[PDB]
């Protein structure tokens, strides 16, 4: 399975800080373990934005039901299914993707 992208944009070198908070406008079911499953209205925190050949996809995690809860797992989803509501930190750190980046969590 080829990497989805060779490079990505993050808020920091380790992609540890979220770039943005977004709300899902469409449902999306993960086609394989690399992807997130999302439903309309759910909140997603975006930690990376892929570049190049993977640029339709962003990486992040789904907010849970209790205040402050964010699932630990990261996965990819199409950027178009969400509306970014708050830019938390500019996503302008241009990083090569590593092998952890497409290994399923």
């Amino acid at each position: 399975m080829p990497k989805l992208a060779d490079r990505k944009l993050c808020a920091d070198q380790e992609c540890s800080h979220p770039i943005s908070m977004a709300v899902a406008l469409q449902d999306y079911m993960a086609p394989d373990c690399r992807f997130l499953t999302i439903h309309r209205g759910q909140v997603v925190y975006v930690f990376s934005k892929l570049k190049g050949r993977g640029r339709l996809f962003w990486g992040g995690s789904v907010q849970g039901d209790y205040y402050g809860d964010l699932a630990a797992r990261l996965g990819y989803f199409p950027s178009s299914i969400v509306r970014e509501d708050q830019t938390l930190k500019p996503g302008k750190v241009d990083v090569k993707t590593d092998k952890w980046d497409f290994y399923c969590q």
